[PDB]
């Protein structure tokens, strides 16, 4: 039920705006921003490159639907990367804090 | 059964101490330290920020209970982030090495 | 079915070569390169250290077998780290793009 959601963004500005918005709105309890990424992906049968930052979002499956909505709104690109990885287990007290602070 | 455990820490000092302790004690076969994170989380109905490093720990569900104990002991904060993500599949020889070196 | 595959490499050179090769060959739709990692692992009952970069690969279980083959070929080390984490859910349009561009 708890999840670590990955989202990449084009700038520190967007990274912080999204991280703050998600935590403020209780759609996530914690968000880690990892700067300096190089992203290589396919677009129109063409391999392109971009500079990005990674957001690691600690949330839940119940908040995810709302999280996607808020992210698509704040994110500048039409089809933003938003993928959730399941949390199999962890520090019990940490996960409780995670649920306790997510809506 | 094999897992990638995420742990964030406040300094390079703690990052290295925990990484070394886990590998030395065979509670993990490998630990990756990613520096330069910005963390934004909720605390007392207040969105706060911190500078951290991320540890990506390659371990197993059997070692996890012991890993949590050692991490809570070494980690300076009371409720440290310790979340395990399940490994669905991977390089067979790598995963064997992972189990072979984890207790 | 969709997965986020983690791979660590010894240099930016290898990181880019593998990222490009996987996307070009439609074995992945996107690859993120995170530089500056410190890796601590066990080798011959000895805890060693290395400088690496992390590749976060967006792919599928159907492409994984082929991905492993290509990675082992391009990667300079015999037993490279290749671990897949399952994607529980995500931006539907993003995941479709992911499958649509992976073979
Ligand atoms: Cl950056
Ligand atoms: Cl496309
Ligand atoms: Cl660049
Ligand atoms: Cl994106
Ligand atoms: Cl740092
Ligand atoms: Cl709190
Ligand atoms: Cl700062
Ligand atoms: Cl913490
Ligand atoms: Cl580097
Ligand atoms: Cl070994
Ligand atoms: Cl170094
Ligand atoms: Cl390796
Ligand atoms: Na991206
Ligand atoms: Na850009
Ligand atoms: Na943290
Ligand atoms: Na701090
Ligand atoms: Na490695
Ligand atoms: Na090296």
């Amino acid at each position: 039920m708890e999840e670590v959601v990955l989202i990449t963004v084009p700038s520190e500005e967007v990274a912080r705006t999204i991280a703050k918005a998600l935590v403020e709105e209780r759609l996530a309890a914690c968000v880690n921003i990892v700067p300096g990424l190089t992203s290589i992906y396919r677009w129109q049968g063409e391999v392109v490159e971009d500079q990005e930052l990674l957001l690691l979002v600690k949330t839940t499956t119940h908040a995810f639907p709302k999280l996607k909505e808020r992210v698509k709104a704040l994110h500048p690109y039409t089809v933003p990367e938003i993928v959730a990885l399941p949390i199999a287990e962890g520090n019990r007290e940490y996960l409780d804090w995670l649920r306790e602070n997510t809506g």
